C-alpha cells in the first residue's frame, strides 16, 4: 500500500471513491478508509456520525493539517483556517462579525444586485462567460461591501488575480502562480492597511476594512498589517470563488429549465429582485450540495480516538469527504437528481448536519465557513440574473462538462453567455 | 437642582431612570443628562456611542472615580480597578492571564461543577439558600482553582466573609462592616502570599496563587504581599459574588419553567455534567443582562470633549447605564423578556456593543472584567443543577422579590430551595 498522493492529483474528486472502492468498501457506504498520504497515516470519514467527529475540538485539531502548497497561497500565512484553541475563537469572533451578521449581509445583497444587473446589460455589448465576468462582479460587490477604498479597475484587478489564484492552487503545473498572486494580493492588502492606521486612507468606522486595520490576537496586540490584509483577502477573495458555483449554476439551469423557469417567475414577480427569491436561493443551494468545489476537508487528530470501530492515531490526519456526503444517499433522498425542491422544503439548511458544502458543526465555536449567506446571496442573484429570456447560455461541451479528475474544476470556457 | 447624593441612596437602581426622568429626557432614550453629585458635576451616559466613549481610554480615566467608600472596602487599596496609564495595563495582562485563559476556565469549570454537585447533595440533607450557600460552593471552586493552600474551614470562611461584604457596602447602614471584613480578608491573603513566598506554604507552580505572589509592577519590581493579596482576592472574591446572579437565576427558573425543562433536558443528555451545557449558559446571560448587579460605571475625564451635543468639561464623572443599556428597547428584541434565546441566537456576547452587565470595552486593553468566563461557568453550573426535578425553589414573597431601590439587592431570603 504505497502513498497515496500520485492517486489524489490523479482521481481528483474522484479520489474518495477511490480510497473507498480500493478498501473493498461497498458504494455509497460511511466506513472510514485508511490509507497513506503525504508520507503518513491518513483516514477518510464520510457522515452525520463523521461531522461530529470531524469538529470535536477535544480530538480534531487543526494547525498544519493543511498542506503548505494549499494554505500557503490560498488562505494565506498566519490565517484564521490554520488556529486552534483560543487564537482562533478570538479571530473567527472577529471575522464572523462580518461575514455572519445578518444586518452586513443583507448590505452586500444590494451590492452585489446591482453589479450583477449591470453585467447582463454589460454583456449584451461584450460578452463573455460567467466564471471569469461573475468574478470581477463578485469582487466589486464584496470590495465595496468591505469599504475598500480603491479605483473600479485596481478592484477588478484583485478581483481577477483572487480568481487566478483559486484556478491555479489546484492544478500541480500552476501552483507556482498561485504563489505569486498571493505575493501580489498580500502586498496590496498590507500597504492598504497599512495607509488605513495612518490616515492617509480614511475609511467607514464601522467598515469592514476597518474591523481588520483594528484586528487584534489572542494576546491583546494588534496584527501586522500584512496578516490584517491577509484575513481582509480571507473576507472578499472567497466572495469571487462563488463564481465557480455560479457556473456550476448556469450548467443546471440549461439542464433544468423548469425549475430555470420558476426562478424567472420568482424575479419577474419581483420586477428585477435577484435577492432574497425563495426559488433562486433554493437553486443556489442545490448548486452548493451537488456541485463540486470543496473535495475533503483535513485535519489532524490530538489523542488516540475511534470512529464506527476503525480506529485513528494520535498525530492522524482524517478526511471529511464533503462531496460524498452532500450527495450519499444514506443522507439525502435520490441526490442524483438535481433538485432545488429539498431546499424550499427545509430553508434552514443548518439543521442538515449532512449537508457541508462549505463546512459542517458550528461556525462561531467551530471552523465552520461564515458567510455562506454572503455565498449564497452572491450565487442566487446569478441564478435569478441568468434566468431572463435576453440570456441564452451556450450549451457546447466545453460550456456544459466539466472534468471530475481536476482539481477546482469549471466548464472549460467559464460557462459562456450572451444577452440580447 | 442640588447635589444628587441622596436620591442615588433612596432610588438604587431607579436612579438612572429618575435622573433620566427628571431632567425632561423622553422614556428609553439615550440622551446624556448633567447633575451635581458628590459635590461635583456628572453626566449619565447611556447608548452604544457611550460605550465607545466610556472605555475611550483617550479622554477617561478611572482613578479616584470611585468612591473610596466603595472601593476601599470591595477592591482593596492599590487595586487594578484603581489603575490608569502603563501600570494598567501591566497589572491587566497579569491578571487577565488567569481568569481570561480559556484553558484556565475549563479547569475551573471542573471546580465549580464538582462543587456545585455537592452543595446539590448537601441540601438534601440540611437545605439553606441559593446566595449564602453557593457563595461558599463557589468560594470553594475560585479557591481550590486558584491553588488556595488553605483548609476547609478557612476557604468556607474567607468565602462567606466575602459575600458578607457584597451585601454590607453600598449599605450606608452596612458599609462600617464591609471595612471590617476587607481588613480581615487583607491580612488573610497577606498572610497567605508571604508564606507562599517564604516556602512556608507551598504552591502548584503554575497556580493563580503563585502567579499573584509573583506579582510585578511596571516598576519591574514584585508588588508587596499585601497588594499581591489584594489582587489574590480580586480574582476569589468576585467568583463568590455570581451567587447574587445565582439567586436571580433560580427566580427566572420558576418564573421561566420552560426553559427551566429546556436545561433539564440539556442536563440529562450530557449525562449529570453541569458544565458546558448551552442552554444552561444562554441562561446565564440573559440572567446577567436583565437582573440589576452593577448599577452603573463612574470614570473620570481627562480633558473637555463632547457625547451627543451634551458638553462634559475636564475633572467631571461620568456615569455608564449599565443596567439601562442592557434593557434598552433600542438596543435589544423585547428587553423586558427573559428570553435565553436571545443568547443562543449571539453566543458571542463580547460582540454585543450594547451588552455590558460587567464592562463593555476590551478586556485586555481596557478595565472590562476578565472574569466574565468564570462567571457564566459558575452561573450556569448552577442553572444546570437547579433544572432537575429533585430540586424544588421556594416560591414565597421573599423569594422571588427583590428590591430596585436597594444596592447590591437581592430577594431576602437568598431564594431558598429544598431539594429529595
Ligand atoms: C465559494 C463559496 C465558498 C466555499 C465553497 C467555502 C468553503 C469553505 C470551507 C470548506 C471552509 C472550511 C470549513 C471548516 O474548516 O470546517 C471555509 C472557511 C472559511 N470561509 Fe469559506 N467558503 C466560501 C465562501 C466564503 C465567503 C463568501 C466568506 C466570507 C466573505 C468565507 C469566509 C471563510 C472564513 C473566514 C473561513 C475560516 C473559518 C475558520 O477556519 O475558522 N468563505 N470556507
Ligand atoms: C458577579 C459577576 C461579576 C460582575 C457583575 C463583575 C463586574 C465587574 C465590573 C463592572 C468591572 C469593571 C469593568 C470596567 O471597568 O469597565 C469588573 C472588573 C474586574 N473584574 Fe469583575 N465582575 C464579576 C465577576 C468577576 C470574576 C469571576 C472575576 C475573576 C475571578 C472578576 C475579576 C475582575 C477584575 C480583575 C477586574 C478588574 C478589571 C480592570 O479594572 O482592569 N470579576 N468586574
Ligand atoms: C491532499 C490534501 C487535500 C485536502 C483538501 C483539498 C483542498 C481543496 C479545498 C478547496 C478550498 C476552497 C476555498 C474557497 C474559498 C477561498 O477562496 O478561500
Ligand atoms: C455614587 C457612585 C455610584 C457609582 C456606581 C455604584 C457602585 C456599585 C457597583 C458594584 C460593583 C460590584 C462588582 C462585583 C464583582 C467584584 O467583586 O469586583
Amino acid at each position: 500500500l504505497n502513498d497515496q498522493l500520485p492517486n489524489f492529483i490523479k482521481q481528483g474528486y474522484l479520489f474518495m471513491s477511490h480510497q473507498r472502492r480500493k478498501a473493498g468498501v461497498p458504494a455509497d457506504s460511511n466506513c472510514p478508509v485508511t490509507f497513506p498520504v503525504l508520507g503518513g497515516r491518513a483516514t477518510l470519514i464520510r457522515g452525520e456520525e463523521a461531522v461530529d467527529f470531524f469538529y470535536d475540538e477535544s480530538k480534531i485539531s487543526r494547525n498544519g493539517a493543511m498542506p503548505t502548497a494549499i494554505q500557503g497561497p490560498l488562505f494565506g500565512d498566519g490565517a484564521v483556517h490554520t488556529l486552534d484553541g483560543q487564537a482562533h475563537k478570538v479571530r473567527k469572533s472577529a471575522m464572523a462579525a462580518m461575514a455572519y451578521d445578518d444586518e452586513r449581509v443583507e448590505a452586500f445583497r444590494g451590492f452585489v444586485e446591482e453589479e450583477m444587473k449591470a453585467l447582463i446589460e454589460r454583456w449584451k455589448t461584450n460578452p463573455g462567460n460567467i466564471y471569469d465576468d461573475v468574478a470581477v462582479a463578485y469582487g466589486r460587490a464584496a470590495f465595496r461591501w468591505a469599504g475598500v477604498p480603491a479605483s473600479d479597475r485596481e478592484l477588478n484587478k484583485r478581483a481577477t488575480q483572487m480568481s487566478h489564484l483559486l484556478d491555479t492552487f489546484g492544478e500541480v503545473k500552476q501552483n507556482v502562480l498561485s504563489w505569486m498572486d498571493r505575493r501580489k494580493l498580500d502586498a496590496w492588502a498590507e500597504d492598504l492597511i497599512k495607509k488605513v492606521r495612518s490616515g492617509e486612507l480614511t475609511v467607514d468606522p464601522d467598515s469592514v476594512v476597518r474591523h481588520m486595520a483594528d484586528l487584534r490576537d489572542e494576546k491583546g496586540e494588534l496584527v501586522t498589517a500584512k496578516l490584517a490584509g491577509i484575513e481582509l483577502q480571507n473576507l472578499t477573495r472567497p466572495t469571487v470563488a462563488v463564481s465557480r458555483f455560479a457556473a456550476f449554476a448556469a450548467v443546471a439551469m440549461v439542464e433544468n429549465p423548469e425549475w430555470a423557469a420558476k426562478v424567472k417567475n420568482a424575479v419577474e414577480d419581483a420586477d428585477g429582485r435577484l435577492v432574497n427569491i425563495p426559488e433562486a436561493v433554493a437553486f443556489a443551494q442545490e448548486t452548493r450540495r451537488k456541485y463540486p468545489f470543496v473535495p475533503m476537508l483535513p485535519a489532524m487528530v490530538k489523542e488516540d480516538t475511534e470512529l464506527s470501530g476503525c480506529p485513528i492515531q494520535k498525530g492522524q490526519r482524517v478526511f471529511l469527504d464533503v462531496l460524498g456526503t452532500n450527495n450519499s444517499p444514506q443522507l439525502w433522498n435520490n441526490p442524483g437528481e438535481f433538485n432545488p425542491q429539498r431546499f424550499l422544503d427545509t430553508p434552514d439548511y443548518e439543521s442538515i448536519k449532512g449537508f457541508i458544502p462549505q463546512g459542517g458543526g458550528d461556525v462561531l465555536t467551530g471552523h465552520r465557513c461564515p458567510g455562506e449567506k454572503i455565498a449564497v446571496a452572491a450565487l442566487s442573484s446569478t441564478v435569478a440574473a441568468l434566468s431572463a429570456d435576453n440570456v441564452t447560455i451556450s450549451q457546447e461541451t466545453e460550456d456544459t462538462t466539466f472534468s471530475m479528475t481536476q482539481l477546482l474544476t469549471r466548464p472549460r470556457t467559464g460557462v459562456r453567455v450572451t444577452v440580447s
